[PDB]
């Protein structure tokens, strides 16, 4: 982190459009990709956590802030940290933590291409070799129960380490009814994660956890929103299900304060949303000294986000199962030769430098609908 | 009123704002983010977004995709955007995207007014108060000595304002403690001093700075902890026999709702332009008000659109507290926008033309900014 990077000499950025899959299961959102190139030629690949209308505001702080960096002689990951710092004065937001991250996540990638070390190398002396995974099902299009449960099927068969869903639908007992349904397909011993994704009515929420926890969910996630730490607590000391929050929050100080509180028991903030690998490890420590496990939120591509998350995941002793978009693998390999691969319920991941990015900058542009290159 | 019918919208002009030195050379202004909204029936509504430096053109360019999806929308009203933008943000907030949706709700509050031929007050409230108390912020990004500041803190005690907020956390304990004394010397020991502590790294130093400085009765410590660290605000508020302010650097409904909650503050001041919009900040005085908290909303923004979207909602809660005003910027937004208020002594005074008063020469202004956007 205070390997001298040298001076930034160029900066691109591609914005996907959404794609839908072959199997017509759902759209992909719209990802956020950058390459930085060092003077000395050297590139790092980041990817910035994408939010719906934000997209191009997000690209633009990352011009703005390359702008700002790229004539620092002897920028370093800590110097490039330590230059957010202060230009931020303590204002935060989603949209700044994701440009921030990309620029970092490059700078990650960079640095472990100077030492010829993978990233997970750089992180600790001896990196686990196999990170395990969970799938998320979820789709961006109206689906009715039964095809979920289809999909939930197809999950199953490849014998992914857990399965998350999202099981708030239109009454109690429809969404009870699936969660049983769901559990018909995978038997009791599979984790299975439920998404309450911040139901809006906090008797709902109550009525279902206790109507739930005779299916044994491995964790709960949102059950309340993220900066409603009081409920957050009353929820886990009411419950005896463990309790996920942070996607949609960054920032050391907001992750302090729910250690502070007891609000949780595992944090999720997006790999590439958090501000940076920075934060997330220093989190993660933090989080490992009072119990909390880290599961980094990856709604990303599964190229650079997902490396990164892989190689942050086996690098910490308090991670949790890493999250994968089985919907997103084929969209990504279109443009990236993968540096991992999932065998069952564990991802094996590079042992080859930075984040082991090879991704075919001709099939991203034709991808893209947005991009930016500039000296 | 939220309910007033705006329909679609044809056009947007947004306007971000070189640096400019500021009146009597005080300090740079900052950049600003100014918005114009046309509606199809062609009136005309006017809205600022909260900037932050290196994010300017992000959050126009924000602004610039919200304005394009709800631009179509026909039946569209300050309810119905609300609305719209719960749905897209599906829980994602942060200060940039909230300062894009303050904007173009303020401009579509302005629009509405103007629809009913009312004054935004009288869209808030029955029977607004004309007259709202304001305070002066004494603070620049010059280098200068105590002397300079204590120089400008002469002028404005000339000025008659309702107070005054310095920021006195300097070189050490002492040196801070001699600022804050030196300056209760100029002011005397009748006018509302406010402290700024602006989130000092320490600590310790904060709560030996708050031992030391009770004796000059501040009339408030602002920010003397992280705002998301609500255990150590709860800490302090519980400490020392003085108000709290935080919510500056904070924006949404849920992060007030926990203070509240908390008890961690005695007085909230988000941005009137950072917020998320004027339906949020009133339903967190709302709140506010019946938990015994007061709303000084904070207004780090020209002194023109969102200083008077500041003063109209002042005016329009029991629960306000003094309205922050920065002197300097004061002839800056003359150049470009006859102000719709006058600051007599104490209180701004608001007038009474339709929504905000925006009176904006936008010639001057383009000439004024360093960016700028128009969309159809
Ligand atoms: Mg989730
Ligand atoms: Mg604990
Ligand atoms: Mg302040």
């Amino acid at each position: 982190q205070d390997i001298s990077i040298g001076k930034l000499s160029r900066l691109k950025i591609w914005i996907t459009d959404n794609h839908l899959s072959d199997d017509q299961w759902s759209n992909t959102k719209k990802f956020i990709i950058i390459k930085i190139t060092t003077e000395d030629g050297i590139e790092g690949w980041g990817e910035a956590f994408s939010i719906n209308f934000r997209e191009k505001g997000i690209a633009i702080i990352i011009k703005e802030l390359f702008r700002e960096i790229s004539n620092i002689p002897n920028l370093s990951i800590k110097s490039f940290y330590n230059k957010i710092s202060l230009l931020s004065d303590g204002h935060r937001g989603l949209d700044f933590s994701s440009a921030t991250s990309a620029i970092e996540i490059a700078l990650w990638d960079i640095s472990g291409k100077l030492k010829n070390l993978p990233l997970n190398s750089l992180l600790t002396k001896s990196p686990k070799p196999n990170v395990p995974i969970y799938a998320t099902c979820w789709s961006d299009l109206k689906k009715d129960t039964n095809d979920y449960l289809r999909q939930i099927e197809k999950f199953y068969g490849k014998k992914y380490g857990g399965i998350k869903i999202y099981p708030m639908l239109d009454s109690l007992s429809i969404s009870i009814q699936f969660v049983e349904k769901v559990r018909e397909i995978v038997g009791d011993e599979l984790p299975l994660m439920l998404d309450l994704a911040v139901p809006e009515d906090l008797d709902q929420t109550k009525s279902f956890l206790k109507e739930v926890s005779s299916f044994n969910p491995y964790w709960i996630e949102e059950p309340v929103d993220g900066e409603n730490i009081s409920l957050l607590t009353e929820i886990k000391n009411t419950f005896n299900m463990k309790v996920v929050t942070g996607e949609k929050q960054s920032g050391l100080v907001h992750f302090r304060e729910l250690i502070s509180r007891n609000a949780a028991d595992i944090f999720n903030p997006d790999i590439s949303g958090m501000g940076g690998l920075i934060d997330i490890i220093e989190i993660s420590n933090e989080a490992s000294n009072n119990g909390i496990f880290i599961s980094p939120h990856c709604w990303n591509s599964m190229s650079v986000s997902a490396s990164a998350m892989l190689h942050v995941c086996s690098s910490i002793p308090n991670s949790e199962k890493a999250e994968i978009f089985p919907d997103y693998i084929n969209f990504s390999k279109k443009f990236c030769e993968l540096p991992f691969d999932i065998i069952d319920n564990k991802a094996h991941i590079n042992k080859s430098a930075g984040l082991g990015i090879v991704i075919h900058e001709d099939i991203l542009s034709e991808l893209s609908i947005y991009s930016l290159d500039e000296k």
